[PDB]
C-alpha cells in the first residue's frame, strides 16, 4: 500500500566516512502477516565502452551493506506507521565520483525489500548523492 524509503536528512549530500541512515515506511490496507523488512546498500562505479563491436562494462564496488532490520514474523494492520531504522558508514577513501573522471558513473542507492509467505518480495529504491571527500 505504502513502501517509502526515507532518509534522516531529505536534502542531504554525503562524504567519505559519514554515516547514511533513514527509516522504511510501511502502510497496509489490509490485515498483513510480513516475513520481514530489509535493507541492500550499494555503492556501484560502472564504465562501459565499445572496442571493435565488443561492449565491454568494468566494476567497482565501493559501498556493499545488508541489513535485517527490526521495530520473528509480525502481524501489520492498517492505520499505522511500522517503521524500521537502518544506518551504516560509507567507506573512507574514495567513493567514485571520478571513478576515471566524467565519463565514468558512480551509483548510490537504498533498496527496501518486503517479505511476506508465499508472496513475492516487494521492492522500492531510493538514491542518495555522494561527494568525493577525495
Ligand atoms: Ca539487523
Amino acid at each position: 500500500k505504502s513502501f517509502e524509503v526515507v532518509f534522516n536528512d531529505p536534502e542531504k549530500v554525503y562524504g567519505s566516512g559519514e554515516r547514511v541512515a533513514g527509516r522504511v515506511i510501511v502502510e497496509v490496507s489490509e490485515v498483513t502477516r510480513v516475513k520481514a523488512v530489509r535493507i541492500l546498500a550499494s555503492g556501484v562505479a560502472k564504465v562501459l565502452w565499445m572496442q571493435g563491436s565488443q561492449q565491454c562494462k568494468q566494476t567497482s564496488e565501493y559501498l556493499r551493506y545488508e541489513d535485517t532490520l527490526l521495530l520473528e514474523m509480525v502481524i501489520m494492520r492498517p492505520g499505522n506507521k511500522y517503521e524500521y531504522k537502518f544506518g551504516f558508514e560509507l567507506p573512507q577513501g574514495p567513493l567514485g565520483t571520478s571513478f576515471k573522471g566524467k565519463y565514468g558513473s558512480v551509483d548510490y542507492w537504498v533498496k527496501a525489500f518486503l517479505d511476506r509467505p508465499s508472496q513475492p518480495t516487494q521492492e522500492t529504491k531510493k538514491n542518495f548523492e555522494v561527494v568525493d571527500l577525495v
